[PDB]
């Protein structure tokens, strides 16, 4: 007969998507104490339930439409009394009988009845009266009213008086109220208001770092209840007495949640009961609206200013409360399980209701309030000045003990405002005593080290072990003495061509023993080396050389025709040993010199060079040799490309300990089969992987091949991406070789924190990723909120780094240096590096990585600034706008590791169609290859959220079906290869010009392809050949070559 109204349409969609038996059935019991006429109260329950028209409501699926009608024909249960008294000993057997009622399938569709009562005690001078309703029939405001009426009927009968009349308005009058309201000018006014609220609304925020669930949250929750006995709230309200008590508790709760969210602007929910003023006041159905409230903490405001602007908005919201929140959702693009508009939910309405049966005490006890997806906070400031609260919390996102600590923080804020009502919102602190002390000991990493040099340490160790093998590759082997002879000769040669202390020397060499010699010789001259990836395009190397102004480029003879264009550069070809002339040190390098300059992607469109002090890298390497000692039975794998800071400890750490360093062949760092042959062939004990590569390498193994190639490993390090716990566990199962997690941006000296990723320590990680852990020597980790206060354990903050390991700064960019190397407010005169990483302290002191606060990404461990690509794309002709976006194009390629690929979105200035294939060709002239987007898509306009910012979630993925098919694949290699693409990409490939990377392949997936093709033909095909020949037709011609 009638449509679902008010809270029902929201409650309906919410259960359709729920995946639990009774997430939407409210239930509770009342604890009656004394003599009770149970058969009469049974009778009273029946008469009471008849007076609530909404309890006989029946529903039907009207081909999508949903309709309700009250069955005046339905007759009610008499409740069953249960004699469980002098039976089983516990009265928790009754609590089991109640808890068991809610494990049934009580959803509408189950066809079970939606209301249930029964009487239990069974007369132990006490009684448990149990009640459950589906939340489509009842608010938290009407079921205590229904109970009171059953108790009124009961009490009346005892007096010998006729059954009381119903106090209940028909719920139908409510339907008319909204059916008349939805067809009214106030609907158009209310829609317009909430649409402005959406444009201005801050994003959701939660104390849990995990993303907010839009569906299927548990109706079993934590239900904390806390009373504040300190009376500092009493002294607070009376010391202001302009705020309206409730307003004060709200503003405190807003400061408290903002501090736990690490947000100064966030969206929370607020509960309007919608009873007064409505025909619903006396109806029994659910009329209840949780509405979005935009919280804006202002650091410069006082606490009553916060209360005032909040109440102003709550007043304004109250005027428009009739607009169902559910309607706001579909007004926004979001629909059906999409991310919520707010996280926490604030509330003032009561926690219990009373019953006055004569000579009988009654106590309600709540069992199911309904699901809470995140966290909900009820505030009760009494007229007598005490304060109490009730926290409801998702059982998957929180636990009781930490919630108690946070609430004690809420007592601390109250105590702090009690002592200073003029206290600003920004000067308040939620650090418990002894928490700040505990973070002190964690940063107490002071280890006194003498002033020294790489060149010093290397020379000192070659004096100890002249004849121990030091440096080898396929073609050469050098003792520590023979090594120092070649270092000192090249360093003398470098001075003959002008390299002086303080200079830069750029290095563009293939991987051999001579790469290492070149670096040791440069530091020996007192210069700093600058590594060039010759895989970068010509135009980009010109930038780095023009910016760093190196005195000298060391290269090979066939590479310098690329550099004939650079003006005023001097080159040296180095690819064979020099006549020795002793091994004495030159003693030219000094602790304040720069040791090296590694460039990194920079937001402005132009890479920036990070300059690292000689002392900062000495600290890093002496610390490693204390924490993971090497002994010269060790063999270290030079596997990492020289343009990534990780290579530095590979180039230098073995030689300060006496161990051997062995060079891998070129391109072997990206071919997991080649690494297996490498490690076994040289008996490697020590090496490094990026987590994405560890994954590809694990995937290349079985236990037997693991025992054959990794048998010699003793120490493996991992860094540059979040290290997932389960990956470490697969590694432990294959090799038993200890594995360690290291963290650090280039702007400190390679790594500032460590953590064990094996053994007992790994067996304790309950999280998805391994902690980044603990500071190295002379290094501190600061985790600070947006106001640069320190954050307590468990709360997300911005990570800052301190100590001697900090970089000298950005090459030639004193503004960017000032931006990121900021003054440490906790150590005046000292700097502190702003990482851009978000992180939190775990309860054992270790730090957990959580994400970035900016547009920097680690695609497969390699650092990219989406801004760099954006600005380069916008410089292309007829490109007005350009947005780079990282995404997983093809879920079948997410075998493991980071599977993201870069996608450019372009809007043309002219509005004409753009030659995206030519534009992407052009980008390969400017950008390093891993920074060219694999797909460029042109859009008529960029998709925008309600606030006007970019809506990446609306950005269309690339189609796996090209609209312009090419030649079908020819018999032979092309047919094979097509098939292999299909095997790994998960779609049929019948196009010879299909692009492995455009179809969602990535370099880790290329490593699996190369192995598979190398089986399906006798000949080898390298993963590097899949990079170059991106397509079927190109990849075929490479293996058909005769
Ligand atoms: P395909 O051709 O697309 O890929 C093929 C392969 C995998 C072979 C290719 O991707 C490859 O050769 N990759 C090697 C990547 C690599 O070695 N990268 C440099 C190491 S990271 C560097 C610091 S950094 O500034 O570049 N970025 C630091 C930054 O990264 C995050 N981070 C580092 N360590 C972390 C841990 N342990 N957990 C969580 N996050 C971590 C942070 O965001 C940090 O600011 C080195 N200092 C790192 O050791």
């Amino acid at each position: 007969h009638l449509p679902l109204v008010a809270a029902q349409p929201g409650i309906w969609m919410a259960e359709k998507l729920s995946e639990l038996p009774s997430a939407w059935s409210v239930a509770h019991y009342v604890e009656l104490t004394g003599e009770v006429d149970s058969p009469l109260l049974a009778r009273a329950v029946v008469a009471g339930l008849a007076q609530a028209d909404t309890l006989r409501m029946r529903f039907t699926e009207d081909n999508g439409e949903v309709w309700q009608w009250v069955d005046d024909a339905l007759t009610f249960e008499l409740p069953e009394i249960i004699d469980l008294r002098t039976n089983i000993d516990p009265h928790g057997t009754a609590q089991a009988l109640m808890q068991a009622d809610l494990q049934q399938d009580l959803r509408v569709d189950s066809g079970k009845p939606l209301v249930f009562h029964q009487l239990i005690q069974v007369a132990d001078n006490r009684w448990y009266w149990y009640q459950r309703y589906h939340h489509l029939l009842v608010d938290g405001f009407s079921f205590p009213a229904i109970t009171r009426q059953i108790a009124n009927i009961y009490c009346t009968w005892l007096r010998g008086e006729p059954t009381p009349a119903s106090p209940f308005t028909p719920f139908a009058d409510v339907v008319e109220e909204y059916q008349q309201y939805r067809e009214s000018e106030a609907w158009q006014r209310d829609a317009a208001f909430w649409a402005e609220q959406r444009r201005q609304l801050p994003p959701p925020a939660s104390l849990s770092p995990a993303p907010l669930p839009g569906r299927s949250a548990s109706a079993d929750i934590l239900r904390l209840k806390l009373e504040f006995t300190d009376g500092e709230f009493r002294q607070l309200a009376t010391q202001l007495s302009g705020v309206q008590r409730t307003d004060l508790a709200l503003a405190l709760a807003a400061l408290w949640l903002g501090r736990l969210c690490n947000r100064m602007d966030y969206a929370a929910g607020f509960i309007f009961m919608r009873r007064l003023g409505s025909a619903a006041l006396t109806a029994t159905g659910p009329v209840l609206n949780v509405l979005p409230l935009g919280i804006h903490i202002a650091a410069q405001e006082t606490l009553p200013e916060l209360a005032t602007r909040l109440a102003a908005q709550l007043k304004k919201m109250r005027r428009h409360q009739r607009y169902d929140a559910e309607q706001i959702v579909r007004d926004s693009g979001r629909a059906a399980g999409d991310e919520p508009l707010f996280g926490p939910v604030l509330n003032i309405k009561v926690f219990d209701y009373q019953l006055d049966i004569p000579d009988v005490q009654a106590q309600t006890h709540t069992l199911a309030t309904g699901p809470v997806n995140d966290l909900e906070l009820a505030l009760f400031p009494d007229v007598h000045g005490d304060l109490s609260i009730e926290i409801l919390a998702n059982k998957q996102r929180y636990d009781e003990p930490t919630l108690i600590q946070h609430a004690e923080r809420l007592k601390m804020l109250i105590a702090q405002f009690a002592a200073d009502p003029a206290l600003l919102c920004g000067d308040v602190d939620i650090m418990l005593p002894g928490e700040y002390a505990q973070l002190a000991q964690l940063n107490a990493t002071q280890v006194e080290i003498p002033e020294t040099t790489l060149s010093a340490l290397v020379a000192e160790q070659a004096a100890k072990t002249p004849d121990a093998p030091a440096l080898a590759d396929a073609r050469y082997l050098f003792s520590y003495r023979e090594m120092r002879e070649q270092v000192v000769a090249l360093a003398n040669l470098l001075r003959e061509r002008g390299v002086k202390p303080g200079d830069s020397v750029a290095v563009a060499l293939p991987r051999s023993v001579f790469l290492t010699l070149a670096l040791h010789a440069i530091v020996e001259a007192g210069a700093a080396w600058l590594p060039l990836d010759t895989g970068y395009p010509d135009d980009r190397l010109k930038m780095m050389l023009e910016d760093a102004r190196p005195s000298l480029l060391i290269t090979t003879d066939d590479q310098l025709p690329r550099f004939s264009d650079v003006p005023n550069l001097t080159s040296l070809c180095y690819n064979a040993p020099l006549t020795p002339q002793g091994s004495a040190p030159l003693q030219l390098s000094q602790p304040h010199h720069t040791a090296y300059i590694i460039f990194t992607s920079g937001s402005t469109g132009r890479p920036k060079g990070v300059m690292v002090g000689q002392t900062a890298i000495v600290n890093r390497l002496l610390w490693m040799q204390n924490h993971y000692p090497l002994t010269g039975e060790d063999v270290v794998a030079q596997k990492t490309p020289c343009s990534f800071d990780v290579s530095v400890w590979e180039f230098f750490w073995p030689f300060i300990a006496g161990a051997k360093l062995v060079m891998a062949e070129p391109e072997a760092h990206r071919d997991p089969l080649a690494m297996q042959q490498f490690f076994a062939e040289y008996g490697v004990t020590t090496t490094h992987f990026v987590p994405s590569m560890l994954a590809a390498f694990v995937a290349s193994l079985t236990p037997q091949t693991a025992r054959q190639s990794c048998a010699t490993l003793k120490q493996v390090f991992c860094s540059g991406e979040a290290l997932p716990a389960d990956l470490c566990r697969e590694w432990q199962q294959l090799t038993g070789a200890p594995l360690h997690n290291l963290y650090g941006p280039t702007e400190a000296a390679v790594d500032v924190s460590w953590y064990p990723a094996f053994g007992e320590e790994l067996a304790q990680v309950r999280g998805s990723s391994v902690p980044i852990g603990y500071p190295v020597w002379n290094t501190g980790l600061r985790i600070l909120d947006a106001m640069m206060h320190p954050v307590p354990p468990g709360v997300a903050g911005d990570l800052y780094l301190t100590g001697i390991q900090l970089a000298q700064g950005y090459l030639g960019r004193p503004d960017l240096t000032a931006s990121r190397f900021i003054a440490d407010p906790f150590a005046p005169g000292e700097r502190m590096y702003r990482t851009g990483d978000v992180a939190r302290w775990l309860d054992n002191g270790a730090v957990e990585y959580l994400g970035r606060s900016d547009d920097q990404l680690k695609i497969r461990g390699q650092r990219i600034e989406l801004g760099e690509i954006d600005r380069v794309m916008q410089a292309l002709p007829d490109v007005e706008q350009a947005v780079t976006h990282a995404c997983v194009i093809n879920q079948a390629a997410a075998t493991g590791g980071d599977a993201r690929q870069l996608v450019g979105y372009l809007v043309s200035q002219s509005g004409l169609p753009l030659d995206t294939s030519a534009l992407q060709a052009q980008l390969r002239e400017t950008l390093p290859p891993h920074m060219v987007p694999v797909v460029l898509l042109q859009l008529p306009q960029l998709p925008l959220s309600a606030n006007g910012k970019l809506d990446r979630k609306a950005l269309p993925l690339p189609e796996l079906k090209a609209q312009a098919p090419g030649r079908a694949p020819k018999a032979g290699s092309e047919t094979i290869i097509a098939a292999a693409f299909s095997s790994l990409l998960g779609c049929d490939v019948q196009d010879a010009d299909a692009d492995f990377f455009a179809l969602g392949g990535h370099s880790l997936l290329a490593m699996k392809l190369a192995a598979q093709l190398s089986r399906q033909v006798a000949r080898q095909v390298t993963p590097g050949q899949v990079m170059v020949a991106s397509t079927v037709a190109k990849l075929a011609t490479i293996i058909d070559a005769e």
